[PDB]
């Protein structure tokens, strides 16, 4: 079932891209793919230099992707420095990607209080403990004062370097993998203020 | 499944390798070893002139001792990217054994004898499609592409390379390595390069 997937939006596209990625993640739900929501996201510094790691991103809202990081993490450091970043989703078991790039914007503290809220305590020791992509000095003495955090046994306040960012998506694609090699491709991009959309060749 | 997402065995964290791509090698022959699915599917980011990023899965040909070897549409919105400013970072992440690896470098093109070599080994069927396809291109005529693709496969000569299907050497100048632990404390590990050397740093989660 990695190829051929139904996608009669190909011909008929949605006004709004993020109505489609809400629609294909939740096909994705049902098809039990693993892990979809783990984004590539990639930055980059203003010399140009790029670089990427994993997000699981946190939700999504009508303006774009939310996830949340340290702003003191080098990924941190490149979205202030620039603000661009592009995030892709690749589904092996249905044969799609979706890319979504444009601009992150870091959201207010209240949304940020509120995205820290929601995890977990043992997430919350590990995140105020570690300072994110910085030198590690003695991985003992990191994991024992995660564990002291965890004992304080109470809720953990957010460390002021724990911090949200909207994704507010430029252009979207989505692609579909086919059996014979000529993969389905819907392209949306910002033209002024409003979507144009596009079939692209594979 | 072999493996748990969390705590695989990793010892060149606290002892690494001298060049990164040994590492890399032992990571993607461990990978299948775990049975990891499409563990080549590489997340490739390039960008344009003002800094706009995007990416694409590319699966990677090969690996050789200077970096990540693909193949793509030198016309394509990477191909072109590629060209104007270089710089790229592909991304493997392979759920199975909680692992990922950041490479970024720069896209270096190969010579034409090598394109020539990477276009012989596809099938025809392959070749049909990428000569049919101007890939990035706006797809105006479904059916005709179809068609033309179709003509090509039956046609039974040789098909000739197109000049924009080439392929590129990702070359690194910067790699990390990251392993998932069970206490969350993962391990990630850095490699810089260092003029002629690698410099290396192990890195807070
Ligand atoms: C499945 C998965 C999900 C992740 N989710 C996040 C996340 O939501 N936020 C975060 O800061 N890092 C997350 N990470 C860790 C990042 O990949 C990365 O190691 C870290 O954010 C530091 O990246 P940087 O040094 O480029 O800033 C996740 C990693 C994996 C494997
Ligand atoms: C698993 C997988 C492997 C792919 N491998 C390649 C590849 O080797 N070369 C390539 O040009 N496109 C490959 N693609 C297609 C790209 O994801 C993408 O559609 C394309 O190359 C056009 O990208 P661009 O418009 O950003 O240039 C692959 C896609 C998938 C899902």
């Amino acid at each position: 079932g990695s190829v051929d997937v139904l996608f009669p939006e190909y011909d008929d596209p949605p006004s709004e891209p993020i109505t489609l990625l809400k629609r294909w993640l939740a096909t994705a739900d049902v098809a039990r793919v693993r892990e979809p929501k783990a984004l590539a996201l990639a930055t980059a510094t203003s010399d140009g230099r790029i670089s990427s790691r994993v997000i699981a991103f946190s939700s999504i809202d009508d303006r774009g992707v939310i996830f949340c990081t340290h702003s003191t993490s080098r990924k941190g450091r490149e979205l202030t420095e620039t603000g661009w970043a592009s995030g892709l989703l690749y589904w092996r078991e249905t044969g799609q990607q979706i890319m979504i790039s444009g601009q992150a914007v870091p959201l207010e503290e209240s949304e940020n209080d509120k995205l820290w809220f929601g995890r977990s305590v043992p997430m919350h020791a590990m995140s105020s403990a570690s300072h994110q992509s910085d030198e590690l000095v003695d991985r003992e003495a990191l994991r024992a004062h995660a564990a002291e955090l965890l004992a304080l046994g109470v809720a953990l306040p957010r460390p002021p370097r724990f911090v949200g960012y909207r994704l507010e998506p430029h252009e979207m694609e989505f692609w579909a993998a086919s059996s014979d090699r000529l993969h389905r491709r819907l392209r949306y991009e910002r033209d002024g203020n409003d979507w144009k959309t596009t079939q692209l060749q594979p």
